[PDB]
């Protein structure tokens, strides 16, 4: 069981950002969900057998 | 079981961003769902046998 | 079971962005759903046998 | 079971954007559904045997 | 079972965009459905045996 | 079972866009359905044996 309630005058929200200037070889990486707001809720569940996930940047051989 | 309620005068929201200037070889990577708003809710469930996910940037052999 | 309710005077929302100037070799990558709004809700469920997902940027041999 | 309700005077929304200037070799990639609005709802279910999905940018041999 | 209800005086919405100037070799890619409006709803289901989906940008041999 | 209902005075909506100026070799790609309006609803189901779907940009052999 989960309950959320709110009352608000003003909200300003910035979730994720990146800046790169003049650089070489740069990575921004986030391995899960991104959830953003004046009210925000997130949930995840994992079960099963051998269930698998991944994320990756640059590769050079 | 989940309940949400909210009341607001004003809201401003910016979810995900990236700036790259003059650079070489740049990656922004996000491995799950993106959810953005004045009110936001997200849910995920995983089960089963051998169930598999992935994401990747540049590759060079 | 899920319930959402809201009341608002004003809302302004920007979900996902990318800016690249004068650069070489750039990637923006997102491995799931994108959901955006003044009210926003997202759900996913995964089961089965051998069920598989993927995403990828540039590749060079 | 899902219930949503909302009341709003004014709303402004931008889902996904991309800008590239004077650049070489740029990729914007999203591996799932894109949903945008003043009110937004999204749902997905995956089952079966060997069910598969994918997405890809530039490829060079 | 899904229920949605909403009331609004004024609404403005922009779904997906891409801008490219003087650039060379650019790709905007989305692997699923695109849904946009003042009220937006989406649903997807996948089952069966060996069922497959895909998407791709430029390819060069 | 799905239910949607709404009342609105004014609404403005733009679904998908692209701008390319002085550029060379550019691709915009969407692997699913496109739905746009003041109210928007979408549904898809996939089953069977060996069922296949696809989409692709420029190819050079």
């Amino acid at each position: 069981v989960l309950y959320v309630g709110s009352k608000t005058k003003e909200g300003v929200v910035h979730g994720v950002a990146t800046v790169a200037e003049k650089t070489k070889e740069q990575v921004t990486n986030v391995g899960g969900a991104v959830v953003t707001g004046v009210t925000a809720v997130a949930q995840k569940t994992v079960e099963g057998a051998g269930s698998i996930a991944a994320a990756t940047g640059f590769v050079k051989k």
